[PDB]
């Protein structure tokens, strides 16, 4: 892997940003990896999370945030077009009023803000990948 | 232009990671049409400054620093690989010793480190050009 794992990265973000992440499973689907992805309002990972995102490779996507600690209402959905042993390109493009989130050149969700983005300090890229690059974009 | 100019980036600098500017000079080269990007070390642009690019398109590059608010010794090269009304890429590579400046794929200077990278807070995109994109990779 280009970049070590978890991969905490600060970051700062307004509407018009992306994030592209470009990696690959580090297992086999039938062993059901996972990729996670926190926009964290801190370095600190007890800090507010804006967005967290967990793809379940062949499965589903949780979504979800934390706010004052606590974990708010789930968000799901069963588009995963990730495939199996390849790399993927995984972008979050900060709109106005949510992030995109685009698998492979595939819109999958759009996580509406319940904080403004700009509050989000730290990427982490996390859990079952190999990862070649991380871009921030503007 | 796609961003607004002076465009002021906060950004999060290490070893190994990519500053990607593109844009297009607002003038021909007959017009003496100037870009400049500086590597300030807080937002305050009375801030240090790491590492300072000035082009004079068509003509020479002029790079220098700011330390303790003082302009330090200035160092320049001939080689500016712009096309004239062309679009560029800008790449500024940082590595463990030296900033390195690549013009459309082509390196054309190293420029030492007097301070480490990682006091860079924000890079500031000014000066004669319309702004495509800029990126912050690792």
């Amino acid at each position: 892997s280009s970049l070590p794992v978890p991969y905490k990265l600060p970051v700062s973000l307004s509407v018009g940003s992306c994030v592209i992440i470009k990696g690959t499973p580090i297992h086999s689907f039938i062993n059901d990896p996972q990729l996670q992805v926190d926009f964290y309002t801190d370095m600190d990972e007890d800090s507010d999370i804006a967005f967290h995102f967990n793809v379940h490779f062949g499965n589903h996507v949780v979504m979800n945030r934390r706010e004052f600690g606590i974990w708010m209402l789930e968000e799901t959905t069963d588009y995963v077009p990730f495939e199996d042993g390849k790399q993927f390109e995984l972008c979050i493009y900060v709109h106005y009023n949510e992030y995109e989130i685009k698998v492979n050149g595939i819109r999958i969700y759009g996580f509406v803000h319940r904080i403004p983005p700009s509050f989000v300090k730290m990427v982490q890229v996390s859990r079952d990948i190999s990862l070649t690059s991380v871009c921030v974009c503007n």
